[PDB]
């Protein structure tokens, strides 16, 4: 059971208004044939245009919602909407474009999917809430066949050119007119009562319905993301590396060790309450402090209510010492806390748009993160940048310019001039810090945190 069998049954009830008289008994094989495509018993890596919900989840970076509305059916114009917010109008003769023939519309479709997906995926997955016109319009911009490679590189082919008779990936498709071997999945097959809007609005209040096709394409993908990542969480699915994943993760660990280590030296808390990931380790292994752990998985729907984590009878007194919420998203953090919170609004190849203000962060694993909320940090302040090091001034073993900085908290800086070793390490730490902030993470600390208290930890 690797791929979706073409002999699987397709429920056609959702198609009978755009297609009256459609047989209740239908398979993917007959559906594809009816869409105008011929699969000629092909054993060439493209067994079916439609994929399983499990194959869709592994390829979430490829998801593009797609909906077609009737403006007036070969005689009338179609409005093509995509989850990118783009609406094109095809004539058979919320960015809204006027009516144009299919030969120019298909050129724009290749450009849009290529620029949207080149740094996300090796393919496209059209996420549908199928009513009929979107399947019957696919023959005008899609060509299928055996799996292929790009003419300019080794990636798989996602586009085709009728001008040159060649194939290309999303990076080399400039001037290409057809979508080659796309994938698709009908959300309506998953068994739902009622229309798209009623089901979307039960969980999401951020995407409204301006009745245009892109609005429905957006609600469709949002509902698919909710069903696969909000209410169903699977942290056993690995995702390919497509960016700075390894640098971001390493940076996050360095920043965590640094920030926690300095808070324990500056304020000398007797106990630390580590609230979060049940697999967590002490980030500052050699610290003096009484380290106590509390398990809480990454919340994917709503942020944890602090009353349900801390109350209902552990030291019991979370008000003693400091609380560490490293990626443990709560509605309101206590005043005595150190916090790392992912900002869902961040623009990046790792952060995909999500459900109800949330976002889908895909870094080795997929984590739907709830909406960023500035009100959760009322009792805290933003943690400013600083580099602390109590290690010795010793070079050992890269060209140099002297470092002058008020945030290089070291004996060498205290004593007048920063040494080469702490200048190299300071600059590296600032690069890891910038990587982490730019990736979307935000740091917050208790109001009494002051780096001035770190100078007396050198005598
Ligand atoms: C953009 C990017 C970068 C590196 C690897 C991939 C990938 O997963 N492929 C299977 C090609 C992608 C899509
Ligand atoms: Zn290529
Ligand atoms: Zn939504
Ligand atoms: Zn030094």
């Amino acid at each position: 059971p690797t791929h979706l069998s073409v002999d699987t049954k397709f429920k056609t009830e959702g198609l009978c208004v755009d297609i009256p008289g459609i047989p209740k008994d239908m398979t993917y094989r007959r559906l594809i044939s009816m869409m105008g495509f011929k699969m000629n018993y092909q054993v060439n890596g493209y067994p079916n245009m439609f994929i399983t919900r499990e194959e869709a989840i592994r390829h979430v970076r490829a998801w593009i919602g797609f909906d077609v509305e009737g403006c007036h059916g070969t005689n009338l114009p179609l409005q093509l909407g995509f989850s990118t917010g783009v609406n094109l109008v095809a004539v058979p003769t919320p960015l809204m474009y006027k009516g144009l023939p299919w030969n120019v519309v298909r050129i724009k479709i290749v450009q849009m999917l290529s620029d949207t997906l080149k740094n996300l995926s090796d393919r496209v997955v059209f996420v549908l809430w199928a009513h009929g016109f979107e399947l019957t319009s696919m023959k005008y911009f899609v060509k299928i066949g055996p799996e292929r490679t790009c003419c300019l590189c080794d990636r798989r082919a996602t586009c085709f050119s009728t001008a040159s008779d060649t194939y290309a990936c999303w990076h080399h498709s400039i001037g290409f007119d057809y979508v080659y071997n796309p994938f698709m999945i009908d959300v309506q097959q998953w068994g739902f009562t009622g229309n798209l809007q009623s089901n979307h609005d039960l969980y999401c209040q951020v995407h409204g319905n301006a009745h245009v096709a892109s609005c429905d394409a957006i609600m469709t993908r949002c509902l698919a993301v909710h069903e696969c990542f909000v209410k169903r969480v699977d942290w056993t699915i690995e995702y390919p590396i497509i960016g700075d994943e390894l640098k971001i993760n390493a940076a996050c660990r360095k920043v965590q060790h640094m920030v926690v280590k300095a808070a324990l030296l500056a304020d000398k808390f007797p106990v630390l309450h580590d609230i979060g990931n049940p697999k967590a380790i002490k980030c500052v292994p050699q610290a003096d402090v009484e380290w106590k752990f509390y398990d809480a998985q990454p919340c994917s729907d709503k942020a944890y209510k602090i009353e349900e984590l801390f109350y209902s009878y552990h030291s019991d007194k979370f008000t003693d010492g400091v609380c560490l919420f490293w990626n443990c998203n709560v509605d309101r953090y206590p005043a005595n806390s150190i916090v790392c919170r992912f900002d869902t609004r961040v623009l990046s190849n790792l952060n995909l748009p999500g459900c109800d203000g949330g976002s889908l962060y895909v870094n080795k694993h997929a984590f739907h993160t709830p909406a960023f909320d500035k009100s959760a940090f009322v009792n805290l302040k933003q943690l400013p940048f600083f580099y602390y090091s109590d290690s010795p001034c010793e070079s050992h073993g890269i060209d140099y310019v002297p470092l002058k900085s008020a945030t290089c908290i070291t004996r060498c800086n205290l004593g007048g001039a920063v040494c080469r070793h702490h200048a190299n390490e300071y600059r590296l730490y600032l690069d890891a810090y910038n990587m982490m902030i730019s990736a979307g993470f935000s740091l917050w600390v208790y109001k009494q945190f002051d780096t001035y208290n770190l100078w007396n930890t050198f005598t």
